[PDB]
């Protein structure tokens, strides 16, 4: 978990508390991933990076991984919570 998106990047600018480009995992998860299907929705809007969403620095394109270890680490984020 922890090691897995850290090992790919989404814990690199994503804490779990605490955040350091963007905003931390806890929160964008509890800030529309905590509700409906908004993993696979938000992972639309991962994919499609952000710019004023949030008001941090603009991330690039990054969806999470690659087919299985992506979908494993956003299901991680809904485990987060
Ligand atoms: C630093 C290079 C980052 C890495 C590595 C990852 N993300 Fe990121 N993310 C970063 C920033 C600076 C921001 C804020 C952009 C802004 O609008 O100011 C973000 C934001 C997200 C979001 C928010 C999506 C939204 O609500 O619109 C998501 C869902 C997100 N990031 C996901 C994500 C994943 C899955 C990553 C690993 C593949 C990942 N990010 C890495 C910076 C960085």
């Amino acid at each position: 978990d922890a090691d897995l998106a850290k090992k790919n990047n989404c814990i690199a600018c994503h804490q779990v508390e605490t955040k350091v480009v963007g905003p931390a995992l806890k929160d964008i998860a509890a800030k529309y991933a905590d509700k409906d299907d908004a993993a696979t929705y938000l992972a639309g809007k991962i994919k499609g990076g952000s710019s004023g969403v949030w008001g941090q620095i603009p991330m690039p394109p990054n969806v999470n991984v690659s087919d299985a270890d992506a979908k494993a680490l956003a299901d991680w984020i809904l485990t987060l919570k």
